[PDB]
């Protein structure tokens, strides 16, 4: 990943939750994150490197307990990786710029659009109102 890893800096800047989620692939509990029900127009950026990841227009009501989007901003900004942790087989999503853990993508999304549910930790993101 191109964005330079600087852990001491990350630990100074990121909150405990932001750090654990993005660097240790922790998961914010459902219905506890800042952006779960956010509907404001704007752009969701990687909390680590600042790259634009998701638009508000791609955000939808999943009822799952995390920010959820049916597509990322383009096909290059997300890295996908198989995830075998926690007794499950899933598809992890990461920031392609810095490698931050963002969440998981599932095939139960909007049937009338992409059919994809990008399920993202609020603590992996920072919202730019726009
Ligand atoms: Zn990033």
């Amino acid at each position: 990943y191109p964005y330079p890893k600087d852990d001491a800096e990350l630990r100074r800047r990121l909150t405990p939750m932001q750090y654990e989620v993005t660097q240790h692939a922790a998961t914010e509990p459902p219905f506890t994150g800042e952006y779960t029900d956010t509907e404001d127009a704007g752009i969701y950026h990687c909390v680590v490197c600042g790259t634009a990841l998701f638009e508000s227009g791609a955000k939808y009501h999943s009822g799952c307990g995390w920010p959820s989007y049916f597509k990322p901003i383009d096909g290059e900004v997300i890295d996908e990786k198989m995830d075998y942790t926690h007794g499950m087989t899933r598809v992890e999503v990461r920031c392609n710029q810095c490698g931050a853990h963002l969440g998981h993508v599932f095939e139960d999304g909007p049937r009338d659009k992409t059919g994809l549910r990008y399920c993202i930790n609020s603590a992996a993101l920072n919202f730019e109102a726009k």
